[PDB]
């Protein structure tokens, strides 16, 4: 409603955000500020290199910048029935169109870099951004906003902090559409409401992991603290590994001849007068670690990188890329399950807000029939396997064409019942024949 | 019947939840929290990812987003016999389309991300969604809600709890379908009691062990604490690698000379003035762990894939694919018998469920002709694998069609009854061969 304050809002954040405070420290922070400062840093390459490896797979897969997104009418019984006739030749040019032009909008809007860099960060739970009318995208993190809901996921009040601006996108009462003031410390700076047609214009929230849900979603790095097990060892072995071997200090008894200065001089085959070895080393006892850790290093590295998606040709692997082919592919649905929620976060929103800014008339030039709900491509996968098998059946009954016995045509149907491509394109009718022959 | 008090509930089901918040601890908490907080964690990560990686296999198993539910006639008699004759294409326009629109929709109502969130907690132990008219789902936990019955497994008075919010679902007598109110502390909302008409409208818990049965089942993961073995094992190793290596404290003697100051300031090289050695460190004495330890966390690794279904392309493993493709198939059954009852809890009900709220007559558009009883499709599997083995043979039996000792098609019938595809389709009769000769 009308408060309006975010301190409230971000008392009830505490917990999503501290965990990330973490999840960052283990791996690129910064990211996260912890909480004059020298640098600290992450002596855990691994760990922090999977991070900026997943961003560009991230990217490319949830958007190709070649024709990602596919405006679909979408089939109303009489919009299928008219057009026909045929006129669904024009609803491409209009949709076309609008997909022509996003596409040389978001590419040429330099959203991507930035979408880029917000994204990366999601990997780490997230975050809002875009606003209308150069126009760029700005990129909210987890220090500046809060949001809520009681719900399914919805929102209800956003608030927002970067220098003191706050911002209330409050979903509102005899409503509708959303409205969304900017505010100093009292009370309001005039940008007036806009009532915000739900969804549309502007600025969704990306949750990420969805558990249980009520929140400003907590993912994701976070079910991946493995990697504590390969920083903290990779520090081990280090510290001990360096500090005995190069800190050695030369003891003396000051009692006499043994002089430090004189010591130094000599060179490597020389005589030094000195006393009966008074001065002696204090280097370190033997110190361990070595097989345990070592093994274990490597052992967490191969775990780790399934995780955040490496083509990982070690081998190397030889034979070779469709081998490589097959790993990418079982490797890539391991991630399946985000891509449903980061579409959800993603593609209906992105494409859905700015459609619903390009209904401004600036040449979006229709203002929508609805629906034109549109959905985002992205796997199927599947089904370019399921197809491929028959051909390598089917090839294995070229042969047998001859053979008397035996329907052919009653067997293929058989093995395409094995392989989900049934009929419709695939089985030839007796009409069709003669025309060739 | 009516009291109605969750308390008494949630007394029944304790034992079931906390085998959750173990299970829960030794994975990807959270999840479930156990029981300011800072943050604790899962070090053996491998236990950890392999939750993530099921939840990705059995999303896309338990649906494909492409053609997954079947609506299927089913024939009665007389409904086989009229029609014939042949509206049966028009059986197909009325399904397809409901088919058409529930493909449609589920994707377009975005269930999946929500399902995905929820379906992979259900490889812990398992839980309620499901709500009807944005239109999402929401995610009851075992934190959450209670329900029963002494049965086979149905449903007699369900419980709710997210904010307070009480929903009873109860069960009612003189009666059939269900009625459902909502309550606060004292009594009813007025949102009143809808009979439900049995499981359709709405909201299915889903089992997942069915062992023995009565109760709000539990499963899984428990089934699997041979990972209890990696995560000590981890993290026994870990810290006994860790803290003798690198927390080497230099012990001095107070009594002169070695002074603490002067002994860091050498470089490697240097000379420092002090006692005879008075100052010496405490490096940790010989610790062991080494073999047995590694061993074993690398077995543990094996033995627990297979449960999470990884494609385990290791060799690596070059032959290959045709190779990899065997490994799936083999173990992919593995969890088939967890299908069906994964089944059980969701295809039926998912479908069941939106089918009967599709009964609202928007668009749906038929008030569904009992029984257009659908099912889910999904392995079949071994019909692929039967009739592959023919052409593998029947390849074979090309050499010999010249020889005259042996009829050839009595011979393939041989082995045609060897791999169960018996006749129908197979098998071509005289009269067919002129028309083509």
């Amino acid at each position: 409603g009308a408060k309006s304050v975010y301190e409230r809002l971000k008392n009830d954040r505490a917990p999503y955000e501290t965990r990330a405070q973490n999840c960052a420290q283990y791996t690129i922070p910064s990211l996260f500020p912890k909480d004059s400062t020298d640098y600290q840093t992450p002596w855990q390459a691994v760990g922090a290199r999977g991070l900026n490896n997943l961003a560009s797979k991230l990217m490319l897969a949830l958007f190709p910048m070649q024709t990602w997104m596919r405006l679909t009418i979408s089939e109303y019984e009489a919009k299928q029935l008219l057009s026909d006739p045929d006129g669904l030749a024009k609803v491409d040019e209009g949709l076309s169109m609008v997909e022509r032009i996003i596409m040389n909008y978001i590419e040429s809007n330099s959203y991507r870099v930035t979408l880029f860099e917000a994204l990366k960060q999601l990997v780490v739970a997230g975050n809002v951004l875009l606003y209308l009318p150069y126009n760029p995208m700005k990129l909210y993190r987890l220090s500046s906003y809060v949001v809520q809901r009681d719900a399914f996921g919805n929102v209800l009040q956003m608030v927002t902090r970067d220098q003191d601006v706050y911002t209330h996108i409050y979903l509102d009462e005899d409503s509708g559409e959303y409205l969304r003031y900017e505010e100093v410390e009292g009370m309001e700076v005039q940008g007036s409401d806009g009532t915000y047609p739900k969804e549309a214009c502007p600025y969704i929230p990306i949750r990420m992991v969805r558990l249980d849900g009520e929140s400003y979603g907590r993912s994701y790095i976070e079910e991946y603290l493995g990697d504590l097990r390969s920083l903290e060892n990779l520090q081990e072995a280090i510290v001990k590994m360096s500090m005995i071997s190069s800190k050695v200090i030369g003891l003396v008894n000051p009692a006499g001849i043994t002089q430090p200065r004189r010591l130094t001089k000599a060179q490597t085959g020389d005589f030094v007068t000195g006393r009966p070895e008074d001065i002696s080393f204090l280097q370190l006892e033997k110190q361990a670690d070595f097989t345990v850790a070592k093994a274990v290093s490597d052992a967490i590295e191969a775990r780790l990188s399934f995780a955040f998606m490496l083509n990982s040709a070690v081998t190397g692997e030889r034979v070779t890329a469709e081998e490589i082919r097959y790993v990418a592919s079982e490797l890539e649905d391991t991630l399946g399950g985000v891509y449903s929620i980061l579409s959800q976060e993603l593609q209906l929103p992105l494409v859905r807000v700015l459609l619903k800014q390009l209904q401004a008339t600036q040449q979006i030039p229709e203002l929508p029939k609805e629906a034109v709900e549109p959905t985002i491509s992205t796997g199927r996968g599947q089904d370019l396997d399921k197809l491929e098998r028959c051909v390598t059946a089917w090839a294995a009954l070229a042969p047998m064409r001859d053979d008397p016995d035996i329907n052919l045509a009653m067997i293929k149907l058989r093995i395409a019942n094995a392989i989900g491509i049934d009929t419709s394109g695939i089985l030839l009718t007796e009409e069709q024949k003669q025309q060739k022959m």
